[PDB]
């Protein structure tokens, strides 16, 4: 009776939500090697304190892969319940 497409909508994002962690997490394909990079500094001049320092935690990263995420997402919003459901909820149906 009620409807099914507009349902999935709640579906999708509940599974597109692991899948971010998925790609920070294992940020791979094939656990393959890559080739990383380094850095380096400078002298400067003078004297005085030098320090940094950094925090947080929220919901999504909107400024890390906002958008590689409507393409991830692009995925699941054609997806069944059978298709997304099975993967929130873990189970094979």
């Amino acid at each position: 009776m009620n409807i099914n497409e507009q349902t999935l909508d709640k579906l999708r994002q509940a599974v597109l939500q692991k899948k971010i962690k998925e790609r920070i997490q294992n940020s791979l394909s094939t656990e393959k090697y890559g080739s990383g990079s380094g850095s380096g500094s400078g002298s400067g001049s003078g004297s005085g304190s030098g320090s940094g320092s950094g925090s947080g935690s929220g919901y999504q990263i909107e400024t890390f892969f906002a958008q590689d995420i409507e393409s991830v997402q692009k995925e699941l919003e054609n997806l069944s319940e059978e298709e997304l459901l099975a993967m929130l909820n873990g189970d094979q149906q």
